[PDB]
């Protein structure tokens, strides 16, 4: 399915600062009744990618929120129809071995080996004497945080679902190995699933099909990759002139790209 939004502004109510905070002062925010996010536009066509970047708590996650509607859109319209599935920025795991955590309510061999393979889990599977097999505790403690983020990325991309909100999974330190794990799982084994990447690496916008840049609860961009370069010239210019950008911590490319962001208001 598609996913339209029409002029969308979003205030802060009571109760969505605490739910803020689990999936990553509230109350004075909320008493005076500020935007979150504010004329929010976009159009994604079924199938499409759409990257979200933008600069550190530009409101990104919120977005999302209100398409699962955890967040209200007191104007403007959004339009999307369909089971969502949502992958958050925390990665949690669930007591039960790795293919237990993955698997939702049915299982189906067909469709969990290619998840699995998709999001380079073979990798890590196959170093445990049990493989996928193999049992965790609550919060998969002594994996790595890549290693987190890949089995709850799985369970999300298993989920059968019209919408995908994959919230900042690429964010750790085995930077070559994301890059494998967006190029096979983002690119095609989603090919045509419709979904919204949060990120802060370029190679995903230049990938993407659509493009949303917040910055201050506002649209900073919403357009092509192409037409980011010739509408937004002193952004792309400071961006795309990095060596190798992608490979920086995700803390370094997010202050780069706040501090762009202040700069070319
Ligand atoms: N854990 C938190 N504690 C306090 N305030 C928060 C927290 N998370 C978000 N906020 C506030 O809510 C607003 C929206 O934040 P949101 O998390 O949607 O932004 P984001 O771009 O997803 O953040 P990040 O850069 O961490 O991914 C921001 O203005 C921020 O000040
Ligand atoms: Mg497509
Ligand atoms: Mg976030």
């Amino acid at each position: 399915t598609g996913i339209i939004m029409e002029n969308v502004t979003a205030f802060w109510e009571e109760g969505f600062g605490e739910l803020l905070e689990k999936v990553q002062s509230f109350s004075h925010l909320c008493l005076v009744g500020n935007p979150v996010l504010k004329n929010i536009n976009l159009n994604i066509e079924k199938g499409e990618m759409l990257a979200i970047t933008g600069s550190t708590g530009s409101g990104k996650t919120s977005l999302l929120m209100l398409i699962l509607g955890e967040l209200e859109a007191s104007e403007g319209i959004i339009k999307h129809s369909g089971r969502v599935s949502f992958c958050s920025q925390f990665s949690w795991i669930m007591p039960g071995t790795i293919k237990e955590n993955i698997i939702g309510v049915s299982y189906d061999e067909y469709r969990y080996k290619s998840v699995v393979k998709a999001c380079q889990l073979q990798q890590d599977i196959t170093k445990f004497a049990e493989q996928d097999n193999t049992v965790l505790g609550e919060g998969g403690v002594t994996l790595s945080g890549g290693q987190r983020a890949r089995i709850s990325l799985a369970r999300a991309v298993y989920k059968d679902a019209d919408l995908y909100l994959l919230d900042s999974p690429f964010g750790y330190l085995d930077v070559f190995t994301e890059e494998q794990v967006f190029e096979s799982c983002v690119c095609k084994l989603m090919a045509n699933k419709t979904r919204i990447l949060v990120t802060s690496k370029m190679e995903h916008l230049r990938k993407a099909d659509k493009i949303l840049i917040l910055h201050q609860g506002s649209s900073y961009f919403y357009g092509t990759f192409s037409e980011l370069q010739s509408l937004r010239p002193d952004f792309s210019s400071k961006l795309m002139g990095y060596d190798t950008f992608d490979q920086f911590t995700e803390e370094r490319r997010s202050s780069i790209l706040t501090e762009t962001l202040r700069r070319f208001s």
